């Protein structure tokens, strides 16, 4: 009928590519009948529509400027001023894609950092700065080669791929596609679509990208892929090549104060119609940072300023008081809730077995408390709390040091066959391949067996090797940031990471009093309430 | 057909968008030729009936005041005194930007709670306060876009979606659609019921939301949508963003007695025509609350009072002799029968191996009676009833504290290799997850091994760590509503939550008698009824 | 000839509505020719043959009274004592709030039961009491709204809906219309027939009930509908509300003998053409009930007694010898051929590995038998035959209870590490596969391990908790009705259910014998013939 007229004109109201035109005229050969009824025309309808709605070889304009790009990139969340150099170096790699116009065997810009620190804002800034468009696909919980690839074109209700879905939305084949959480792909049911994303993510394979709900492979050559991920090593290992590690580290408190006064809170006030009626003094911004969110990103702070703006809308719709209200740090909890975090956690009044430890998580940096119970028995060892064997052998190494140092620290003649040990660590292994918490467990076990109070407010990290030698670790900047944002002021380190301390800004170093030591007896000296 | 002339008029009198004018006049130019129509006359005639009846350009007034909505939301069900403030905050934000400033990217008030606590009534109360026509749409068991969208325009058959019907009924273009039960909606059959919800969610896209029984995208810009879920867990994740969460939990008992004197027992005595002739004392309302239903909310209390009303109609229609009945707590069972439940918990005879945790299932809170058997055997452990390793960590932590302190509870000196344990959790699938039953299982295990009875009548909750400390648990208010409904009168919460404890409205802290602890030795001096 | 004359006279003589008079004019327009055949006008004469017969305001004088309806419902079956009370409450409410149509939207009487019991006899008794005119319509299995609503007079098959046939055969506007098997109505076709009966249910849209054959939609204002199902869990959920569960169970033996003596067999005699020639005492009716059919209702008694009476007529054909041919249970397989069912299910060989639980299918009650094979091996459990997690967990709980008490039951003092158990259930596909066979499996496992006889002729239901207890189970009346169908005389019930044992009729308790327990100790002292 006229629906057949529409789906028949769409064969030549969209000028198709050659093999696509061939299978389209075969779709019309199955057509020229009722548009509904039998199910073989309905699967023909979804097949025709999904193949004649995805756009065919059309693109946006493109810029080769760095100056206007620099202008826009200096206004995302305060401008990071260091990693934008790295992004300008990658866009200088775009300044050499000449012979074969892809430049793979070459980076693709994975963006690594805690969730929401401007990564998506960097994507939006690049999208505005190249006059492109933007779209997101989140790969969270992907294990299926019909989510990414096609599904069997023999059913009504089979699925086109997510990638072809998102390309069906955007009308060109140069969007900026944001692949969010590329690390959380899996392989449980119907193959591993990591190889599918690889075939998306090559020089000369995307331009004939294989589909199976689309029975011709579809051209995806010119899409500016941009990719973000929390971890660094849970990424598919052959796909870990052809990349550029853009580290976006976490912020500090003063930078988030600047972001609040300049970028966040003006949008929060304009998103509740209170232009010119509410203002916040900056000690209250310090209050919101230092008592109401403990993270590395700036998403929760945006929620808090949103709550304050919405309450201001209510209190001004119930009687117009003044031209300018001022909200100091006194009456934040009139507008917000209870103070959910104390600014001084130094009122913990040190524990007995607990070791305060630093940690490298996929969401960046955090603290931990390693929790050790020394119970009577016959001598064993157990570690719980979803740990891996790497933490277990690090504890093995710690005990191997401990067995040769009995009477020097307040321990029995032995504990390898008298005292059972149960160790909880609140998270498991590190995504970096290594237990970065050797001396943490060592101070915990020595504190619990010695029955001597381990001091809190002394965060620490560092390994204990099989020789008991304290080893240099990686990613030190983020654990130092995590110790900074909780207000912790003492760090125990291996000495050999001090070159790592060359890449640390000043205000972080003003509070972190570093004890660059080299052996396990030295943290036992500098930590416990006894001098040993 | 002069009715066909009327069809042409009712097309050509209501002011349409001119694309609808185009397609409707084309349907008139391809009708009036199949007068004996096999469905070509029929489907086109029903199509033009839909293009006449569906509301195009239909005006309806509005509030501009937060204050009249205060005046009206004191007259539905109660005041409820927390959620009234959140509703007015959302409307205060909506008022100061109405007039279409560019900040129309707003969330849409999901109302999470148990079934039947005043959600649809709250929609009706808001819709009275705005003078817009309320209407509901249920989404319980929606799986395919033939239900959200149209499916077949070809022959008369598959209808348009739910939305065009529920706009056709309401004579104006701006209802208050209540989309109930948005979490039970799932992709059951082959089809996507989530992305259509994301399209009706977003205020940029649904300016021209479309279906398939019609061929102009409909103008849904002015519908104040509002949804309703019972569980925040299983909501699709692209929908859980852009979603204002307002949490309505259940009522305490004295609020149930007050709602039943105000709004429920008079409408029930209206509903069975026996006004001014049946009388219910407040002890009777309290008896029917406490001894005949346990659900959170007031569904069951409606059905109970309906039964008393209809029985009164029967007893008066087999003889009229009075001026007025008078029920009290004496003759409830004469109208209802044997009590489904029992009186208060204070007579429930202390078991030797049982603990009464608190929980919040999404159909209302509950007690849990976790029961633990101490089987004389090897020394290993066993867990049944829908448990992962979270409960094994809790059991092992509490058991480690006991292995430290066998002297402190009359235990034998050695039972890691004497006694097996068999733990049975009665509801292992409480979806508000976590080890929030730490001293629950610690009390059960120390009761089962010490042969000394754990008391009933005292609820408790918390977490445990290997040193033997009680950490805080989140969600104090839902735990106290469960402990206040199910009949308990003594609660043991962790010490770390007393700053949370004054957050409550002071209804909830009336009957309850909180014993705040911080270590497991305190709850095992409370709950163990004899000395050891 | 003058068929046009008589029809124009009739259409003016039959009282039309005025809009119906206008559509009668537009049907009249195509007339005035005196030739037959007439493929347009044959449809017209048949349409007016329908339209001169549908009732327009003919009334039957309804009596209100709730005492006449009871003095007529005492001439239905032997006595139901519960559903007659519920029908008196419902019709009492419809006696007060009638005419006072401020209150409306009444529910519509779902009558739930096994097929066979007096559904339509309760319908006809109500219709005798109100002096209305009963007429059924069976709406089980219908998948098409073109059958329930009208049908198009544009291709041949120009018929009204079923409901206009039911209104043609009733010459008034206030009948009692019954809708048998409203849940067997399927929905796999063009037109969901649930929405049609939602419209017929509707007390507002009934006034313009749409037909695709009649032009003006019809009114269903006073038609007192009433519905029937078999289980209320397959009705669609909008239609499930605005129902009233009046739940009819099956009968015991004395009730079926009384129904056959009082009511059935005089009908089946005097419908045969025979009268006063046969004598049947209690023995033959006892035999025909117990050893010839396996149903809940009374279809089988009706059919078999009618076949007996017809073959008694056949024997009377070859001689009118005597007016008294006394029949009893001895000589009855003369008339019915071979008896089908065994005489004794009570004497069922009190052996070891057998357990005899009470259950119920939704065509009538049943007895589950449960086997346990106690083989040597490693110690692990096997469940085949529709055995999920709850039955296995109840088995595991019973096994733990045995491990607590190995001394006084003749067990091996360590058996859990030595004996494998194949627990087989033939019938888990029969409903309620959850825990109601707790002491069933406790007796099965205790006998199959202790190699002591588990008794026939004692039945049991309930649950077991882990410390060793018996919980209560709901729905006591259906279970004891099943136990009095299938021929047992001893029942084990929990202590906790004892209160519900005074909601039953007193007849059920004297044919049976209820052995209440509270623990597993009492049921293990009951059911072992030798105990050690």
């Amino acid at each position: 009928l006229s629906d057949l007229e529409a789906l028949r004109k769409k064969i030549e109201e969209v000028g198709m590519p050659e093999a696509v035109k061939t299978k389209a005229l075969k779709e019309l050969d199955r057509l020229e009948r009722m548009q509904q009824g039998s199910p073989e025309a309905t699967v023909a309808r979804t097949y025709l529509d999904w193949l004649t709605e995805v756009p065919w070889s059309k693109a946006d304009p493109e810029v080769l400027d760095i100056n206007h790009t620099r202008q826009v990139l200096d206004e995302d969340h305060y401008g990071l001023k260091d990693v934008k150099e790295r992004i300008l170096e990658y866009l200088a790699v775009r300044q050499l894609t000449q012979g074969l116009d892809v430049r793979n065997k070459a980076p693709i810009l994975v963006l690594v950092g805690p969730p929401g620190v401007g990564k998506t804002s960097l994507g939006r800034s690049i999208a505005r700065s190249m006059n492109r468009k933007f779209h997101r696909i989140s790969l969270g919980g992907v294990r299926d080669e019909a989510e990414i690839r096609g599904h069997r074109r023999t059913y009504i209700g089979a699925m086109p791929g997510k990638l072809i879905h998102a390309m069906k939305q955007v009308g060109v084949i140069n969007p900026v596609i944001l692949l969010d959480e590329i690390d959380k792909m899996s392989s449980d049911w119907r193959g591993d679509p990591a190889s599918a994303m690889l075939e998306v993510l090559d020089p000369e394979q995307n331009n004939t990208f294989t589909d199976h709900y689309l029975d011709v492979p579809y051209d995806l050559s010119k899409v500016f892929f941009i990719t973000t991920a929390n971890t660094l090593q849970t990424i598919p290992r052959p796909l870990l090549d052809r990349m550029e590690v853009i580290e976006i580290p976490g912020y500090t408190n003063m930078e988030k104060q600047a972001i609040a006064r300049q970028y966040l809170w003006p949008k929060q006030v304009r998103e509740s119609g209170m232009e010119g009626r509410i203002e916040v003094t900056d000690a209250a911004i310090l209050r919101v940072i230092s008592e109401y969110t403990r993270e590395a990103g700036v998403r929760g702070l945006e929620r808090e300023l949103g709550k304050i703006a919405r309450k201001g809308a209510k209190f001004w719709l119930e009687g117009a008081w003044e031209g300018l209200r001022t909200i100091d740090a006194s009456d934040i909890p009139t507008y917000l809730g209870i103070p959910r975090y104390r600014p001084d956690k130094a009122e913990t009044e040190p524990q007995v077995g607990t070791a305060q430890g630093l940690a490298w998580t996929p969401v960046g940096g955090t603290l931990l408390t390693i929790e050790v119970a020394a119970v009577p028995g016959s001598g064993k060892l157990s570690l719980t709390g979803q740990l891996g064997e790497v933490m277990k052998e690090s504890a093995q190494a710690a005990l191997t040091y401990l067995r040769a140092h009995t009477q020097d620290y307040g321990l029995p003649e032995d504990f390898y066959n008298k005292v059972d040990l149960h160790v909880h660590v609140p998270d498991g292994a590190t995504p970096k391949d290594g237990p970065s918490a050797g001396i943490t467990m060592a101070t915990a076990i020595a504190s619990a067996l010695s029955r001597r109070p381990a001091r809190m407010d002394i965060a620490m990290t560092g390994e204990v090797s099989l020789r008991g030698k304290v080893m240099p670790i990686g990613g030190v900047k983020e654990k130092l940031l995590a110790a900074h944002q909780a207000g912790i002021h003492k760090i125990v380190l291996p000495k050999d990471n001090e070159a790592q301390l060359e890449e640390l800004p000043k205000e972080v170093l003003e509070g972190l009093e570093i004890k660059l030591v080299e052996d396990v007896g030295e943290v036992l000296e500098y930590l416990l309430l006894p001098e040993p």
